[PDB]
């Protein structure tokens, strides 16, 4: 990763096996995501794709990614085209869409890139490119649908709710999604006993007035 | 977080497999507050925002969560309004309640705000929020009642005003509370024969002095 | 904690989790004080506060500690009176009893007397009301009296002396006590077997030659 | 390795056990060759015998690899000569086959000549070498060959292009082979009921497409 | 730890635990205390005492570790001397024998002792103490004598070997004896085979030479 | 050990636990020898003793190694010799066969000697008896002979070839040897079925040409 002079620093092994563990332990849940966005913090492309490349399994997901990424790479070249003259000896070529991945381009070149004043965040910019691909993949591996998660007739509610959030996340709900939802899908779906109750709070109820009145 | 120059240096993936493996292993016990309050020292909104998104599971209490930083961002915007004009290039603009939580800011921004002279601690202010809201989740995920803990017929006095004290700590009860508490409600759910000393002790008597007398 | 110039620095993961876990597997033995001591190096009453607030379970303990600094407290006001003025906007004011707990003082207030010329110790002397408190806990948790500690007919006298001293610690006893002890003591619980030997070896006798003689 | 001025230092503990642990556990999977790319990050050629040099077992790779580095190493001899005159004192003398290796070099010359400006890499170099006979052994440890990589008749579609990937990931497919591979070959080792779907939607098919169809 | 200005430094939660661990697993084998040694390198005695007084159970050996710290502090008061005048303000007062004990000593005229031009190695010298004390309680907790020690009719020669070693290390002998007993005492006891073919080999024959004789 | 000024650090403890865990585990299998190497590097002649010394069993090795450092020392000083005239204050006095054992020299000297410009490299000269020792002990501990290294009927070639060259690395073989030993001895130990392939390929084959042939 880079780190302050701006300096390039190559990744830790302690960084390299904690992304591989939770990927071995968690596949891909939803809270995989901002854990890869943490451990990757200043990541470079090269730094990026090592995450990527060292995780074994999954590869159907990893093949998903490129495709992803190949997308991106192809509007962002679209978007900021470039001249095919010969490249200039003393100063920096501007990237295009392979060298952001870090398919076409050296460390020097990303390092480049990023420490530059103004810098061109290469690093940013193809982390973008992989949270979206890795959003499609959690949204595919979602075992269940949010109408099948109901309140079982003998389960607490906060068992219920855990599993509620847990399967929405997963299917990917903006929190004007999720607001909505807790106003409606929630109460419909929990048990005649809790619905009865729910009901009487009636409207802009709390997640914790809600919690609190089911306990029961 | 921040931390001495001060600058930014992005969590470490010591702390963040330390907060995960304790929420896998205590949940919502009342010493997780302190834990999670030291690994976040110095902690920006990207990095409290980071350790709350790495927890999977409980997802009833992260949305409980993120209604009390509504609740507390809704009431900064009142207390710290702001004008809706055109940005100063060169100075930063000021935070408005989203922009603590940092859902409507960048790490660049939230950096800027804590290390400016004077400082705006959007990550104090966030993380004051943040306990906030998880004192009302530990209150809520509470098994008993300190009704209910009372002193077993064949208990050791200790055994017993463990389980008080750890019910009592979860009830959210101030040192105003749990020492009026020792004083009256502890002494009144101890045994028979236990009492009948307790009481012998009489007023103002310390939990050292109670503890050692029903040693027997 | 402090460290050299003498700046602030958070406490460590790995330090927190070493002080969590060895209360986990020790409980009140003790070596869990001078562990304590050592893991709390130049710690500020926050970091003091921190290492005892994450320990969950014994909160029996953790209670009458807080009795301890409180009568701590309380001396240190009447030793070390303070007037109740204006503050003074340029230059620190001068702590009171709950100032140098950590219950009423900043993080700030705690560095700033930490590192003055001179300094004010305010952790020096916490840690030392803390430790107070930790041996009447570890007199209290002590299992057995050093009166029913003796050697078993069948028992190598290595082991019949670890138990003697191991107990003898927990009861809080001095060198001076210590080596009466094992003048008197140690040798008249012994074994007849033993015993006999023993006293053949009469007066200041070394453990060593004692623990030699008796091996068989 | 070599880190920044430009120094050596020597190689981690924890970097030396990392590496060991991968090939214990994994062996020779696709996925150890970018962990091990990862590992050797700025790697003299002794650091990297010594990453070779630690594994205990899979001696028949550890000679196949030592016959394509002593190929690579008398290409590089060829398209590199050097006279055998006396030595001159002062500056370097002018690395051949061997010495790129770490044979023949000290780790004093191994410094000189990466950290010369210019630099002669001579660890990318090695490193290049090796992985191209990590990618052999590879080749040789894949268990399957892609043409029995077929979907079982009761077997969930996402567990059979895993399989695929993973099968030809082993076997050294390029991007080039791999986007033909899905396109055609894919399709065709499918599930009847399967290949009925996936025709349907024909060409150019996403395998983000191809997979929630088949989800079924 | 003192370590380099020299600086004095807290000592780490990883030696701690380290030695520890130790203690715990080996108990007190002759290893132990070269390990220590290691742990404890620019150890102060405040340190030391840690190290020591973190360790639970062996308080047997504990005592008899104090009694020879007692009679190498009463030695050094012999040999060195000090006034009882006034102490200087200005400049540090001279060091006896319970101040290099770390017993009435603070940690500020520790690290003044071991830091002053020239240096009173208060901290080696104190280690030099424990280490007599240790070698006494390796002494007396050795299992076996070497007289027992004996080559089994079928058992190999290296675990004889070994078993001999071990014992003669834990029985304080100087490389003077040992280099003597492999001579002498090691063939004496080996087995009637293969005694027969080591005495073939006669005088002077080195452990290698012998070793490989009995492999049969 | 040294590091860049050059100053000498302590070891450190998980270096330490590495040495000591692998030992354990892997006993002295040829792989054992360049961990100790790496975990060993800028190591001075006490921090070398220190890994030595904290190894528990194996002390049949342990002796035979002090035996080489003999002979290795015992050589130094012949061609090597120094007066024993009065010690020159000012300077460093020469280093003889035991000081650079470490045994008859202190810290400070070993220092002295390995941070002098020229330095006397006290650490490299000890390190390279110790493996020499070590390769003693290695060929010794090696459980087979190559001759008893045959393919099995029913055993896969790779297999075969791994013992075949795990058996010749621990038999101290050159690379000399080891290909000599791959055109003749590998072949003629193979199975009936695969020495019939084998010998197909005739000259020269590769090891890359022959595990591919015979994976049949
Ligand atoms: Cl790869
Ligand atoms: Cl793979
Ligand atoms: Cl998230
Ligand atoms: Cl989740
Ligand atoms: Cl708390
Ligand atoms: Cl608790
Ligand atoms: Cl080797
Ligand atoms: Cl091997
Ligand atoms: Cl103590
Ligand atoms: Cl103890
Ligand atoms: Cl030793
Ligand atoms: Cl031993």
């Amino acid at each position: 990763p880079i780190v302050q002079q701006m300096v390039h620093q190559a990744i830790s092994p302690r960084t390299l096996n904690a992304w591989v563990k939770v990927v071995e332990e968690k596949a891909f849940s939803p809270e995989v995501i901002p854990m890869f966005s943490a451990l990757s913090e200043g990541a470079t492309p090269q730094d990026l794709n090592t995450m990527l490349n060292t995780v074994g399994g999954h590869q159907a997901a990893m093949q998903m990614l490129k495709e992803t990424i190949n997308e991106e790479a192809a509007e962002w070249d679209r978007l900021h085209p470039v001249h095919a003259g010969p490249i200039a000896p003393g100063q920096m070529r501007e990237p295009r869409g392979s060298d952001i991945a870090g398919t076409t381009s050296t460390l020097q070149e990303q390092i480049g890139w990023m420490t530059h004043n103004p810098p061109i965040p290469v690093g940013e910019i193809y982390k973008r490119w992989i949270i979206l691909g890795l959003n499609k993949i959690v949204r595919m591996y979602s075992p269940t649908s949010i109408l099948d998660i109901r309140q079982g007739p003998k389960e607490p509610f906060r068992d219920y709710v855990d599993r509620f959030y847990k399967t929405l996340r997963a299917e990917q709900a903006s929190q004007e999604v999720k607001n909505w939802m807790t106003e409606t899908l929630l109460v419909q779906n929990a048990n005649p006993d809790c619905k009865t109750i729910l009901k009487a709070l009636g409207p802009g109820a709390t997640l914790e007035e809600m919690m609190t009145a089911c306990q029961g």
